[PDB]
């Protein structure tokens, strides 16, 4: 019983930080076989970061301008290249610590382990969310770029963020580990704005039936709804639209409780309307998003 | 900037976890050193652990009853011995992966990470409090006995406690590394209740200077109290008094922020009789009492491990 947000053992990770600095800046980088992966951004000056060209900065770079710390041994870099927004430096030396590894490209609601590190050293390990809006709502602080975001599959290890910046907001943007940016962000400090973000249904549907696994019924009522009355009333609590394809992967768990999606649903249009009168959900006055079908089953 | 729960690294301990076997029972072990500690119940059947004398079944065990696994390597027990309510199975081979390490007995208020593992495999970490009736508010399925909590401090990891049981509420009760229980807990299938728990006045305190670091200040008031003043109105909503030490212990926030403790105290004071009107906090609606003031320091300043 309980249920808390837990976060994937970071141990297969933290065998990988290692600390990359280019001329005055330091940050992280992910240390897997004889590669550095790390954002790009860390060929950036002061002059180079409104509108930098990427390519143009890291054609000037010589290897020796990478400088590597994989705790107290410096790596030999033999080799930079660039893959969208991130820095692949090759080094003389394959991570002996390298797990059984993929990288892995998340959609929005999707949950993850993220491994905040400062100078290639972890200082804590804590659950994530892609937000519908594809941003991360991270604790981060300066120095922290090239902080992993992961998921661990049996002994896998499947990396599918890399911390980049922090927007206006304090909210957290980055790439997959082939670089491509999540959401319409750039790695410019030209003015972004993350969209207004939006509430995971399906996240909060999950954790309704994890609080019922754990006892919690007050919230239940006999009631049941469409699929499109549900989404009509969700949408104007800032909700995300539920799909045929979130109710099939609340299959499992609606079997094991004996409360039919639409049920749940119709719960959830209750809780909406009324609020909480006082009473909580698994220790929270608010509904948890941040909780995956998967990560429900998992836990329970 | 934000603010999340966060466990520390869990590396140092995942390669102390070994699997435990004895008989029908499988629990998890920590191996440091030539020694896996894990908790004396897994010696117990179902009719044994009705009214268990640990010494007198321990007694009748031998080496070879003890099956301990370390990922697929089956480690060989030549020693047993029983120190409190922990087990401590002495093994032919020292674990090379052995950190700098300590025992430390924790107070109520005082958090830690747990490792949670099944079959001495680590399956998840998080963050939580000793609670002040001794119980943990943690998430543990059969099987995750033996799965330790910890702090790091520097390179050294300090275990402060070991899983033993799950009470008839959901919460969780277990030990020090030395096998003493937290609270007035027993290992033995009988009647257990925990006491009726109370809030981390402390840690609520340093999660609104955490707040306030991160921007979110609404709740700061004008006002001031003295400590007499706020604890009497503290005690009336099951909250733990507050004593000098805990208000030295939030004097580098105090600092940080300009805002002193007990001008903290007396927003935390408005807090507990108005409510919050709709508002929240550190994107919650509770007032959060699972980060002590040294877990708001570290995480807003970045220390590493
Ligand atoms: C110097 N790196 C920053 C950045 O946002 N760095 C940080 C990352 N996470 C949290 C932070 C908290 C406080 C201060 C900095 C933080 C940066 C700025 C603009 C761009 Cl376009 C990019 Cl790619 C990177
Ligand atoms: C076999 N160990 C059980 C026990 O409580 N085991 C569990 C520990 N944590 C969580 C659990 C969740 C669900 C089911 C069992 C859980 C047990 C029973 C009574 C006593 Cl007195 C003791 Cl010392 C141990």
């Amino acid at each position: 019983s309980g249920f808390r947000k837990m976060a994937f053992p970071s141990g297969k990770v933290e065998g990988c930080m290692v600390q990359v600095t280019c001329g005055t800046t330091t940050l992280n980088g992910l240390w897997l076989d004889d590669v550095v992966y790390c954002p790009r951004h860390v060929i950036c000056t002061s002059e180079d970061m409104l509108n930098p060209n990427y390519e143009d900065l890291l054609i000037r770079k010589s290897n020796h301008n990478f400088l590597v710390q994989a705790g107290n041994v410096q790596l030999r870099v033999i080799g930079h290249s660039m893959q969208n927004c991130v820095l692949k430096l090759k080094v003389d030396t394959a991570n002996p610590k390298t797990p059984k590894y993929k990288f892995v490209r998340i959609q929005p609601g999707q949950t993850f382990s993220v491994l905040a590190c400062y100078n290639g050293s972890p200082s804590g390990v804590y659950q994530c969310a892609m937000r519908p809006n594809f941003t991360i709502k991270g604790s981060f602080l300066n120095g922290s770029c090239g902080s992993v975001g992961f998921n661990i599959d049996y002994d896998c290890v499947s990396f599918c963020y890399m911390h980049h910046m922090e927007l206006p907001t304090g909210v957290h943007a980055g790439t997959d580990l082939e670089g491509n940016f999540y959401g319409p962000f750039v790695d410019r400090q030209t003015a972004q704005a993350a969209g207004t973000d939006t509430t995971i249904t399906v996240n909060v549907l999950a954790w309704l039936y994890a609080a019922v696994i754990n006892g919690d019924r007050w919230f239940l009522n006999r009631f049941t709804t469409t699929l499109n009355d549900f989404n009509l009333v969700a949408m104007k609590y800032n909700y995300e639209p539920l799909t045929q394809d979130h109710v099939d992967i609340l299959g499992p768990l609606s079997a094991q409780t004996g409360i039919a999606v639409l049920d749940m649903c119709a719960s959830l249009k209750e809780l909406l309307q009324n609020g909480m009168n006082g009473r909580t959900i698994l220790g929270s006055a608010l509904l948890e998003d941040e909780f995956t079908p998967f990560d429900v089953v998992r836990q329970c």
